[PDB]
């Protein structure tokens, strides 16, 4: 369900955009965060 307000999980990267179902998880997220991705791939 969702509610009709601002506030869930505040914890969101930006860098590659990706969000988090539970708590300092962005924490460990940043740490391996190194290099980029491209179209290219194998
Ligand atoms: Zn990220």
């Amino acid at each position: 369900g969702s509610s009709g307000s601002s506030g869930e999980k505040p914890y969101v990267c930006q860098e590659c955009g990706k969000a988090f179902t539970q708590s300092s998880c962005l924490s460990i997220h940043r740490r391996v965060h190194t290099g980029e991705s491209g179209p290219s791939s194998g």
